[PDB]
């Protein structure tokens, strides 16, 4: 409704695109994660191509280790792109 | 650039056309952040207009207790205000 909301909403959306895609419709699998990252993130997150990098994200949003980012978890990965694109309007 | 990019940099903009208001220009008042919650948020948090309400937001996102919500202090709000609309979605 407002435009802060809607904001909050398309993000909301924007996870459940790639959710439903395998195994539980309400969690990431690192399939899912590591294609929300490449199609989403593309312009945020350095080396966002390197696998690596997105064994090390997952891992990290991966805080009850099992094998699944849940919303709730996926918030700290919201956290991370919300700082450093504060970063970026002062850079 | 994305649609994910987007809401992030949206989010962040939302912010700083309350945060410049008064005093430092990238950090919220009780002020500032009362006018952003009651404009923005109206419909995600429940009762928001109560003075009690604001009070309690305000305090819990100052978690070092110097009367400003930074933008760090901020994102914590976010994490809230996602995770009711995404409990919306389903509810
Ligand atoms: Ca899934
Ligand atoms: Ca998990
Ligand atoms: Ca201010
Ligand atoms: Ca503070
Ligand atoms: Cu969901
Ligand atoms: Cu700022």
């Amino acid at each position: 409704s407002t435009k802060l909301e809607e904001h909050l909403e398309g993000i909301v959306n924007i996870f459940h695109q790639y959710s439903v895609r395998k195994g539980h419709f309400d969690t990431l699998s690192k399939g899912e994660l590591k294609q929300l990252l490449t199609k989403e993130l593309a312009n945020t997150i350095k080396n966002i191509k390197d696998k690596a990098v997105i064994d090390e994200i997952f891992q990290g949003l991966d805080a009850n280790q099992d094998e699944q980012v849940d919303f709730q978890e996926f918030i700290s990965l919201v956290a991370i792109a919300l700082k450093a694109a504060h970063y970026h309007t002062h850079k």
